[PDB]
């Protein structure tokens, strides 16, 4: 537990696509504070706290004496982050922020505070320290778009159904190496689902508006 062997064969593809996430999630407020002048400096805030994740699960890793397993990673990102990079690129911001704070911040809120609990003490301490920045990324993106609600209302739609589906598949192969950590996977889709569904509302959207998006991440 920790030390066996099974443990550390499913915390090397944990740790690896964690480390990849914060990497990718450093890059990402960098391009969004291009894309956003007026929350250039916040944005580059944003992006400095992704930084110091990224360091610190690293540590994690080293801790348990496990080498993260990065091919493994790029590949459990590629669809969604390559999503990213095309609205960059197009100057869509919407799905962007939709993608990086709401989608990605969710996910991590839900997957980090289910690990908390069976986390060794050292991991604990660490992800405690990220998942507190963590609410505030995804706060900076729902304030956002519910303050730009009606101009990036179709654009969110649109972005939601290519893009939560991919989170799901993510979830779903992820759920295996979960459970190895003692994280069940019936907490983790829950959770997930609720935090990105109250967002949603928080957002502007009504229930069949939030059913409907849901359901485009749940049929697959
Ligand atoms: C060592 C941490 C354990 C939790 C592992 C969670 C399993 C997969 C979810 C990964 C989500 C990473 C997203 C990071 C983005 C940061 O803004
Ligand atoms: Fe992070
Ligand atoms: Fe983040």
């Amino acid at each position: 537990d920790f030390q066996s062997e099974s443990y550390k064969d499913a915390y090397s593809r944990i740790n690896a696509i964690v480390i990849e996430g914060e990497q990718e999630a450093f890059d990402n407020y960098n391009r969004l504070a291009e894309m956003l002048p007026d929350q250039r400096d916040e944005l580059h805030k944003l992006a400095k706290m992704e930084q110091r994740h990224m360091k610190g699960f690293m540590a994690c890793g080293k801790n348990l004496s496990v080498t993260p397993d990065m091919g493994f990673a790029q590949k459990y990102y590629e669809r969604l982050h390559e999503n990213f990079k095309a609205a960059a690129a197009e100057g869509k911001v919407v799905t962007c922020l939709l993608i990086q704070s709401l989608i990605i911040e969710c996910f991590a809120i839900a997957a980090y505070n289910i690990y908390i609990p069976v986390a060794d003490a050292f991991a604990r301490k660490i992800t405690e320290g990220v998942v507190r920045d963590e609410y505030l990324h995804r706060n900076f993106g729902e304030e956002w778009l519910k303050a730009n609600f009606d101009a990036s209302k179709a654009e969110l739609e649109e972005a939601n159904r290519q893009n939560l589906p991919l989170v799901w598949l993510m979830l779903n192969e992820v759920a295996d190496d979960a459970r190895e950590l003692g994280m069940e996977r019936e907490s983790l889709v829950e959770d997930f689902m609720i935090a990105y569904g109250e967002a949603l509302e928080n957002i502007g959207f009504t229930t069949r508006e939030i059913m409907r998006m849901s359901a485009y991440g749940l049929a697959a």
